């Protein structure tokens, strides 16, 4: 019966027990994980779940200068560990860290804990270090150049590129927009030979600069800025501006000759990935055109420079970013996820580019390709075949027989062993916070490592609202999925205020059979009905449902949020005059769109870190859905929150971080002044030195307290 | 009985009729004024108030390319008019304008309207043009250099200085901080000879730069910034940073030789003014030290460069800026306002520097010295001898007899004729919006030009709260003046919420017997008791009362605002739990100080454009009261709103303009983050591209609507 406390939510007091840093060892029988302390790396058996041994310990390693470590990686051989310390984030995926090599060699007592640890580099902190296939070399990036460490040669460090320059030329790591929008941090590969390095070189010299102020602030304090403010500058192309010029280069480890691949790509095209195949003489180069609807897979010869078109996959809309990391190479074959038939499905290709078979078919979506077992010819993947709200692990055999491997319905995230014999399963649903099991490739639970019983017990003493799923029919006959969360004291006799939550961005889903206690859960415990509906444009229901928004985003999503409010307003326990809506990022943009759709259904709303005109956002994301402002002028105008701002109805709170390198604070500053000149009253909360995550010290608690009080006062 | 409408207040619908651009002509019998149209300049008699003639008309002037004009100036002779068009503000006092010379020569019909108008310069817009004593030359500034126009030589334009450079060297106009804090826009003078030009040269090259973003915005839209924002940069030294290096230079009109005056000034001193005397060979140079408590008046020879100390005036606190423009030169004598005896009083000096007499004495303050009539030896000035709430015009004869010239008690602002024979009087009090009379130097009303009867009649239909003055005693026995404004329906039976308004800055006063209808008046008509009290630190009551705050500003002012709230809270018609406070500029800073003084008396407050730590503010103002941060570390800490922020009590709204070149938006951004990390909830309203005035298009209406709703919701 006690009441949830927001501070418990924001401080993560109900964060379920989990396992971090799980890496399948090459042997195929074992996995390693990080200790909770962050001070040990411990080996375990997939088959039994038994602790085999502690392989690494900060208090039991020689010349180890760090107290805790952040992350780690095994050499492909299994004899060395690359360990990262002092991890310093740059953008969402990039960071520097001081890395260390730890050899896994047994001593006189047969233990791997008393070895000596070698600083990976006597120079400065490193980016994206990667082992060569034999484990004898590590390539890394620092100051936008590539460096090579030869472990057989005294950790011999050589400099591969000399033209790296800040805000000008990047070697082996992507620029801001590629990193954010193709979702990756490394373009740096070794050949199966161990003889060649391949990398993408980004020339962003003629990409526009963007700069915003930095104040001293607090948590952290930037002390040089105590009296006079400073600034942050970086390359960021807005919609329709020029992107980096990119090319693929190779470096011959024994020769030291650098070569450029002769890739026939459009001047304004992209190279979202490179990947060495299992063939030593074949480097996969993935390329898109600027409209992002033609994916061309090339095989480049790292020595001759010759590039051969292997596959062309085309769309009347666009190719999604998630395809690229589902391309896995094997001696004679490779996988490909494609939406050609209207659903995300798995295709199996020969290494000549020749379609062997369509592995999955049906009106469901494959989410991830987990791997192929050559022993039986069988494919492992996750999908939502059960329902768009769920994900389960599946196996399809060589003849086409499908078996679902998950024991329980909800959200199943598997991490397979090297051999596909075993997998670790992390599971949740609305009622299960986390349950971690070890399973074999038939689905049998070999061991239950974590059940989160202690969490359930602690929770037992609190009065927890419960989510329930529901569907309803829009006025044009579309089924929408949503969840509804009612106070634990709910009465059909009483009428209640409503808080709608949504994200609503292309391909996204927030209606998922998974567990959480969030700020929404807290709102529900304060007496609100909290509802979340995934409108048109969201993922999991195939291409037509997702991409009906193409060239004019936000409009259809906004009507479906208005339709959701009308439907709630008809319910006898809902006070239609007290309906609020909020969201963050695309969700904040959708709050503005929805509150100014024309039907005055919302009393109040909060838009956090909201884009307000798509011309302020970046090239790769915006153009994927909208093309450029010059090709799609009317679409940009119609998708803009500015155009419909005179119909804004309800009390609005705009929240933004002033150091947002993702949705620039420009969005909020320009939109607010439009609102001022229209005579619309609204409220603001701007956060000094905060980015798109708005976090730091007491910031999140402060922010959710502000949102709580805003809806308490306006609903 | 109708209700005031805020939109009428912000659109200036009750702005009293007045007269603009009143200039006393040299003859001493006449004044000129601008038409309301802005299209005519019309001559009138002081003696009779009769219209003599229209001297200038846009529709009746030849080769006149403008529809309206902004301002105008007469040649010292009376034969030419310098007229300004296209006035473009830069800071509070500086602007560029395209000027035109119009000769006042009669035609065949005897009229001055059909003449030809000459563009003052074929080059670009000009700054601070000034006539030579004979009227044959005009000096002006453009692009930080001095130019000379010789009207007897075909409007011959020559360039006096060649080293002017933006953000580097200014000739003849002050930098940002001198302009704002010594209150002037021109350091450019001709000798009585008409033979020499003198000017101050500002070298701000080593003053720090400050930059803030500019967005496109609206009203005005900055169209180049529609996609990518820009910035504004200028020189602005914060407290304790270096000021411009300054010197006085002269240019020999016939010789073209430039010379530097040998002024013995401290390295870090100021030259707040230069002024040519009635002696052709004597240039007054006014200088302060950096502590601003030693005013040294020098007489410089423009040819020999030799400078002679004429007067030293010293203070244990500081010399106020208002003294400099009260120094008026005569053939054998000059005036000086000084606070040496503890009150602002008028002193009469010989031109050798030798005190002839103390003209005024008593425990009241002289506000302005209006002039000296040599015929009777008599002095004209304004003072508050009646009460700190009032100002009247006074005359003191050669033998010491004093006569008060004003007919009515309240606020009397006089503009004397060249000869001191007549003056124009603008008058108001709590009940008189504006009454404009013409009076002779005994006080007799010769004519009443304006009575604002129409305004009174329009007002008659509205229900107007009325101000009344009051005093009360603080707990340490100090008498404070305040005004109280109650709703027109006031009842002693009812209990009411309170809105306190204050400015509270050193030497300022808001409790004045003068007329206005403001946002406060609107709040009163919505059912609030609105109170304003001038606490310790404010002006008009002598040096001890004003400067008891020296070296630790804000603390004492804040206690007196808390004492005002306690006193109001004891009244039976005041609900002590519903007391709010607000202010703008220093008044916004005082809102924070007062709301975090420690006694939790305020329910809510609004701080507009508030300084929050004095180290963020500029050198001349801050140091006048606080010296530098390095000399007064503990004083800066104790005056800071940051230090006491943990005691903030009540709901706060912070309002700021993001392009504030005066109180940088840094103040608000740094303070808000301090509040976030302390866990204090507050509200914000930031205004894109707005300066310290926060105005533009619908901005003011939007802003006062926001303040109204904030107190309505929190009180
Ligand atoms: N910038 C966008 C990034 C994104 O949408 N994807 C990149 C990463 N990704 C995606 N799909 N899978 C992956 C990942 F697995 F690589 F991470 C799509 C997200 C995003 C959308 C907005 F409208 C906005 F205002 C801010 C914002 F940060
Ligand atoms: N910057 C200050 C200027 C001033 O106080 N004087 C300059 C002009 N002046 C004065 N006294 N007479 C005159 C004038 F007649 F010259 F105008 C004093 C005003 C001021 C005080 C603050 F705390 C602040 F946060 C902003 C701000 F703009």
């Amino acid at each position: 019966q006690k009441a949830l406390d927001l501070k418990d939510i924001t401080s993560g007091r109900f964060r379920p027990e989990n396992i971090q840093g799980v890496i399948p060892m090459p042997d195929g029988e074992h996995y390693t994980q990080m200790s909770a302390d962050g001070t040990q790396i411990i080996k375990y058996s997939f088959r039994t779940g038994e602790k085999v041994e502690v392989i690494f310990d900060v208090n039991q390693a020689r010349e180890c200068d760090f107290k805790n470590f952040d992350s780690y990686q095994f050499s492909p051989d299994g004899d060395k560990l690359l360990i990262a310390t002092r991890t310093t984030p740059i953008y969402r995926h990039s960071y520097t860290a001081v890395h260390y090599i730890y050899p896994l060699k047994r001593n006189d007592k047969g233990v791997t804990t008393n070895n000596i640890i070698e600083r990976l580099s006597d120079g400065g902190p490193q980016q994206v270090p990667v082992f060569s296939p034999d484990g004898t070399m590590i390539a890394f990036v620092r100051d936008n150049n590539i460096f090579l460490v030869k472990l057989l040669y005294g950790n011999s460090e050589s400099q591969v590129t000399e033209d790296g320059k800040q805000n000008s030329v990047l070697n082996g790591i992507p620029d801001w927009v590629y990193e954010e929008e193709f979702g990756f941090n490394r373009a740096l590969e070794f050949s199966a030979d161990n003889t060649m390095i391949a990398f993408i070189r980004f020339d962003e010299s003629e990409v526009p600069s963007y700069s915003f102020p930095m104040f001293a602030g607090e948590a952290p304090q930037i002390t040089p800025l105590k009296d006079y403010p400073g600034e942050y500058t970086y390359k960021y192309p807005k919609a329709g501006y020029p992107n980096s010029k990119v090319e693929v280069r190779t470096y011959d480890i024994k020769s030291h000759v650098t070569r450029t691949m002769k890739l026939p790509i459009d001047a304004d095209g992209y190279i979202p990935r490179i990947r060495f195949t299992k063939d030593a003489s074949k480097l996969a180069v993935m390329t898109l055109n600027r409209h992002q609807d033609r994916f061309d897979l090339y095989f480049a010869d790292p020595r001759s420079t010759l590039c051969k078109l292997v596959l062309r996959d085309e769309s009347p809309y666009y190719i999604k970013e998630n395809v690229f990391d589902n391309i896995k190479f094997y001696p004679e074959t490779f996988s490909l996820l494609s939406e050609r038939d209207g659903f995300s499905h798995l295709y199996w290709y020969s290494m000549g580019g020749n379609l062997i078979k369509k592995v999955t078919n049906g009106k469901y979506e494959v989410k991830d390709f987990l791997g192929y077992d050559e022993a039986d010819g069988s494919f492992y993947y996750t999908s939502n075949e059960e329902s768009p709200l769920r994900k389960a692990v599946y196996k399809i055999d060589k003849k086409g027989k499908k078996l679902k491997l998950s024991q329980r319905e909800g959200t199943n995230t598997p991490l397979f062993s090297q051999s596909m014999k075993y997998y670790m399963n992390k599971f949740s649903n609305l009622d299960t916070p986390m349950l971690v099991t070890l399973n074999d490739n038939t689905g049998k639970t070999l061991k239950t490592l974590i059940n989160n019983d202690q969490l359930k017990q602690t929770l037992s003493g609190y009065a927890i609202p419960q989510k329930e799923f529901f569907t309803f029919q829009t006025t044009d006959g579309v089924t929408l999925n949503g969840w509804m969360m009612k106070p634990a004291n709910f009465s059909t006799s009483k009428k209640y205020p409503v808080l709608m939550y949504q994200y609503s961005g292309p391909g996204s889903q927030q209606v998922l059979d998974t567990w959480g206690i969030s700020w929404e859960t807290y709102m529900a415990s304060l007496g609100y009905i909290v509802v979340c509906v995934d409108g048109r444009g969201t993922g999991g229901r195939g291409e037509a449902f997702e991409k009906c928004t193409y060239l004019k985003i936000g409009v259809k999503e906004a009507k479906d949020q208005v339709e959701t409010a009308l439907y709630l307003g008809k319910q006898p326990y809902v006070d239609k005059d007290r309906i609020g809506i909020w969201g963050w990022s695309y969700g904040g943009y959708m709050t503005l769109m929805s509150m100014s759709e024309g039907t005055p259904v919302f009393k109040a709303g909060v838009a956090v870190a909201a884009p307000t005109d798509w011309r302020f956002y970046d090239t790769i994301y915006t153009e994927r859905f909208m093309r450029t402002p010059k090709e799609n002028a009317e679409g940009y105008k119609e998708s803009s929150a500015f155009t419909r701002a005179d119909k804004l109805h309800g009390n609005l709170l705009l929240v933004h971080g002033m150091a947002d390198d993702n949705v620039h604070f420009q969005n909020c500053a320009e939109y607010a002044e439009h609102l001022v000149q229209l005579g619309k009253q609204f409220d603001m909360q701007v956060y000094t030195n905060r980015n798109h995550g708005i976090y730091g010290g007491n910031t999140r608690q402060h922010l959710y307290t502000r949102l709580t009080n805003f809806f308490l006062n306006n609903l």
